C-alpha cells in the first residue's frame, strides 16, 4: 500500500508513505488512468475537516495535545455552534496558505513554499477595497522587478451570503479580440473575459498586448470594472542576445505571473478569492505563452526570421525557433532585472524539495505531467523521476467561473 | 457516462468509451495516480480465449455467423480436453496486430495494420530459434528500407519451460562494467554484457560493440549466437554542417526489435515474440546518446559546440540536444535507413486517435510515453487529453528469465 517510487538516472529508491494521508479522490481507477486530463471530471460536515487542520497545525508546531491545542478545538466546536462557521486564527492563516502551495502536485517551484507573504483581506467589504487590496500585493509581489511571494485572502465562503470572485484568470492578461477574419489578435486565451469586460463598460484596445481591466465581483453585487495604472504593471519587452530582428516583432511579457481564480481551502473553510503570485520560469513564457497553438502561437514567424528550413519537419525548425524564443525570454527578464528562472535550474531544485519533502513527511504529491518542462523534457532530472499524485489539504482547487 | 477527453489545441471533446472495455487493472486507484510508474485455469482462459475469438470475427465483418459460432465452440472443446488451445495461422496474425495497436506507449501505431507476422510456433531448438531471428532481422532491416515484422515462438504450456530471448532487443552495445566503476558502452546493458562474457563471449573493448543472443530453448540453459556483422545495419553518426561531429565516432544501429516483452493473445502466452518498426530519431538522439546514465553525449556536444557551458541559462543543453537530433536524422537520410521525427510521428498519432475513436471509440494512451523528450509541447499529442487502460491482446513486461 506504500508506493515504491524510483528515480532511473540515479537507481535510487524511496517510498511514498504520506499518499496515504490522500484527503479526497482524484479521477483514476483501477481500470483506467486519467492523470493527464486537466480538470479531471451541515455542520458535522465542516467539523471534521476543521478538526483535522488544527491538529496539523499544532502537530506542525511540535505543541500536540497541549493546553493550546484543546482549546482551540472547543473553540471552532462552539463557533461553529453558533455561526455555522469559524474564523482561522491569523497563524492558521499563514500555516494553511504555505501548505495549501506544499501540497499543489502541479506546481514545480514548491522549493520555495516556506517563504510566502500572506496578506489578510478577510476584513474586505465591496470591490474598491479589492482593488486597492490588490494593488498593494502587485507592488509588494513586483517589488521593482525583484519578485516576492505572496498571497492575499478575502473573506471565505459562508452561508445566505454571496461570494467574493476575482473573473480574471491572472491579475495580469493580455487582451484577445475577434477580427471578421476569424482569428485573434492578442491572447487567444483571455477571448471570453476580454468580451465581459468590453460588455462590463471597458472600451478596448486594439494591440496585441493590452493589458485587460479588472472585473472584481463582492457578494451580491455585479462586478466592478477597475483599471490597473500602468506603472503597477511590470512588462519585459522581450530582445534576443544576437538576432538583432527579434525586438522589433515587439513580443512582450509582464513580470508577475499572479493567479487569481482558484479557490483556497483550508480546514474545510474555503476562500473563492485568493490571489497567489510567484515568479516565471522561462518555459512557460517563451514555450507555452508564445508557442502554444492555441496561443500566441509565434514559433513560424520566428522560424522565418531565422530563415530556417520550414518545409520539413525533420530540420528541427520548430525546435530551433523554440529553444531561441526562450534564450530571448531569459535574456530580457535578466536584462529587465526582473526574476526568471529556467527550466534547468527550476527542475534541479524541485528535486531538492523531492528529497526535503521525503525526509519532513515521508513524501511529495507530485504530477509528472506538469512538472516535466514543454521543452527538453529529458535533459531535465525531473523526467527520471517516479512521481504519485494525490490530493492532501489544505490545498488549492479550480472551480466554476462566476457567470 | 465515460471519461471525456479533450484536445486542447483545437478545443474539441470526445469519450472514450472504449475505456469501459478494459480488463486487467492498472495500477491507480481513487487516492493516488501511479500513472508514471515505469514498472508497475480453465474459466479464465475461456473469457479470455472467447472474447478473442470475438473479436476476429468483429474484424473480417462476420460476427455472429456459423464460422463464428462453430470456432468459439471449438475452443471451448479444446480447452474441456486439453486445458489450453491453438491459434488458426489468421488469429495469430489478427492477434498480434491487436496487441501492437493495444500497447498505449507506442506511438507508431498508425502503422499497427501493417505488420509481418512470422509464425515460428513449430519452432524446437535454440539453433532453430536464431535462424528465425535472422531471418526476422533480414526481412525488417531489408536494407534500410525499414518493414515491421513480428515473430512468434511456441506458446507457453505447462510441464515444459519457456522460449526465451534473454536480451532485451536484438541488436544491443555492449556496456562494459569498468574497473573505475564507470561504463564503456551502453550503460543500460551492463547486466546483459556480463552475461553473454559468463556464457562464453569473448568481449570488445569498444563503445558500440554489437552483443551476442543469448536465447533460451525450453529447459536448456541460454546459448550463445553472435550475429553476422552484415545482418546488423549501423549508421554512422555526422551532422550535417558540423563536421567535427563525425569525428566523436558516434554510431547507432538500424533495427529497433524488442525481445523481451510477452505477447498475449486469448489467455495463450508467448513468452519470445521480438517484433521490430523502425526508429524515432528522438529515441537515438535525446534518450540514448543524452541520458545522463545512458551514452551522456550533451555536455562534450556543448563544448565542441564553443557553448557556454557555466549557466543553464544559456539553454546550452536544449540547443546540443537539437543539433544531436538534427545529426541523426541527417545520418538515417544520408545511409537511406528508415526514420521518423518526432513531429511527423507525433502528427500521425493524432490521426490514429482519430481512427480509433471512428473503429472503437477510444485509444488507450500513456501521456508520459507518447509526448516526446525534447519540445513536448511543441507536438500536438502535448495538448491531447488520453486515457490510459489495458486491453488484450496486448505486449507485455515479464521477468528477466535469470
Ligand atoms: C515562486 C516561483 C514559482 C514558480 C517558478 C512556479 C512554477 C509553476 C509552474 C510552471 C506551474 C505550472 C503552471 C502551468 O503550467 O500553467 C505551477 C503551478 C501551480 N503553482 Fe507554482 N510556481 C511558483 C510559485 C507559486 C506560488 C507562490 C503558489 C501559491 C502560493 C503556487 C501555486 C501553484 C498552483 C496551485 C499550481 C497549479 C495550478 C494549475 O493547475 O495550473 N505557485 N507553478
Ligand atoms: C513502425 C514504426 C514504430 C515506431 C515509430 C514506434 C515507436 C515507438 C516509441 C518511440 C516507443 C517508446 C519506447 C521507449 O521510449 O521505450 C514505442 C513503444 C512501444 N512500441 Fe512502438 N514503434 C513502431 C513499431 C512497433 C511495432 C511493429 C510494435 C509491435 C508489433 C511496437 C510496439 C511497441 C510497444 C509494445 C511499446 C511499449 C513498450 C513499453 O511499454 O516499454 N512498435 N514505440
Ligand atoms: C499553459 C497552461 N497554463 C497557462 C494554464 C494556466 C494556469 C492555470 C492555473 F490554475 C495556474 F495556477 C497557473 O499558474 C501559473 C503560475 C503561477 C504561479 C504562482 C507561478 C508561476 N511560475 N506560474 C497557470
Ligand atoms: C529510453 C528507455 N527506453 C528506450 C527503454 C528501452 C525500451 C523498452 C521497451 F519496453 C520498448 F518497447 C522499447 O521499444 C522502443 C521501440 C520499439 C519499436 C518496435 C519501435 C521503435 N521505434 N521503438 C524500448
Ligand atoms: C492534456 C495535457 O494534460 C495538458 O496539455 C497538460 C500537460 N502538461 C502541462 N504541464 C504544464 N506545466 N502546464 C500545462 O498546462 C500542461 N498541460
Ligand atoms: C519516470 C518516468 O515515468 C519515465 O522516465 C518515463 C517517462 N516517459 C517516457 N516516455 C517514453 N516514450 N520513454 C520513456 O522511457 C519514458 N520514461
Ligand atoms: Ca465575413
Ligand atoms: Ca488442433
Ligand atoms: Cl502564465
Ligand atoms: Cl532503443
Ligand atoms: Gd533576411
Ligand atoms: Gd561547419
Ligand atoms: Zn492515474
Amino acid at each position: 500500500k506504500f508506493p515504491r517510487v524510483k528515480n532511473w538516472e540515479v537507481g535510487s529508491i524511496t517510498y511514498d508513505t504520506l499518499s496515504a494521508q490522500a484527503q479526497q479522490d482524484g479521477p483514476c481507477t483501477p481500470r483506467r488512468c486519467l492523470g493527464s486530463l486537466v480538470f479531471p471530471r451541515a455542520p458535522e460536515q465542516l467539523l471534521s475537516q476543521a478538526r483535522d487542520f488544527i491538529n496539523q497545525y499544532y502537530s506542525s508546531i511540535k505543541r500536540s495535545g497541549s493546553q493550546a491545542h484543546e482549546q482551540r478545538l472547543q473553540e471552532v466546536e462552539a463557533e461553529v455552534a453558533a455561526t455555522g462557521t469559524y474564523q482561522l486564527r491569523e497563524s492558521e492563516l499563514v500555516f494553511g496558505a504555505k501548505q495549501a502551495w506544499r501540497n499543489a502536485p502541479r506546481c514545480v517551484g514548491r522549493i520555495q513554499w516556506g517563504k510566502l507573504q500572506v496578506f489578510d483581506a478577510r476584513d474586505c467589504r465591496s470591490a474598491q477595497e479589492m482593488f486597492t487590496y490588490i494593488c498593494n500585493h502587485i507592488k509588494y509581489a513586483t517589488n521593482r522587478g525583484n519578485l516576492r511571494s505572496a498571497i492575499t485572502v478575502f473573506p471565505q465562503r459562508c452561508p445566505g451570503r454571496g461570494d467574493f470572485r476575482i473573473w480574471n484568470s491572472q491579475l495580469v492578461r493580455y487582451a484577445g479580440y475577434r477580427q471578421q477574419d476569424g482569428s485573434v489578435r492578442g491572447d487567444p486565451a483571455n477571448v471570453e473575459i476580454t468580451e465581459l469586460c468590453i460588455q462590463h463598460g471597458w472600451t478596448p484596445g486594439n494591440g496585441r498586448f493590452d493589458v485587460l481591466p479588472l472585473l472584481l465581483q463582492a457578494p451580491d453585487e455585479p462586478p466592478e470594472l477597475f483599471l490597473l495604472p500602468p506603472e503597477l504593471v511590470l512588462e519585459v519587452p522581450l530582445e534576443h542576445p544576437t538576432l538583432e530582428w527579434f525586438a522589433a516583432l515587439g513580443l512582450r511579457w509582464y513580470a508577475l505571473p499572479a493567479v487569481s481564480n482558484m479557490l483556497l481551502e483550508i480546514g474545510g473553510l474555503e476562500f473563492p478569492a485568493a490571489p497567489f503570485s510567484g515568479w516565471y520560469m522561462s518555459t512557460e513564457i517563451g514555450t507555452r505563452n508564445l508557442c502554444d497553438p492555441h496561443r500566441y502561437n509565434i514559433l513560424e514567424d520566428v522560424a522565418v526570421c531565422m530563415d530556417l528550413d520550414t518545409r520539413t519537419t525533420s530540420s528541427l525548425w520548430k525546435d530551433k525557433a523554440a529553444v531561441e524564443i526562450n534564450v530571448a525570454v531569459l535574456h530580457s527578464y535578466q536584462l529587465a532585472k526582473v526574476t526568471i528562472v529556467d527550466h534547468h535550474a527550476a527542475t534541479a531544485s524541485f528535486m531538492k524539495h523531492l528529497e526535503n519533502e521525503q525526509k519532513a513527511r515521508g513524501g511529495c504529491p507530485a504530477d509528472w505531467a506538469w512538472i516535466v518542462p514543454p521543452i527538453s523534457g529529458s535533459l531535465t532530472p525531473v523526467f527520471h523521476q517516479e512521481m504519485v499524485n494525490y490530493f492532501l489539504s489544505p490545498a488549492f482547487r479550480y472551480q466554476p467561473d462566476p457567470w
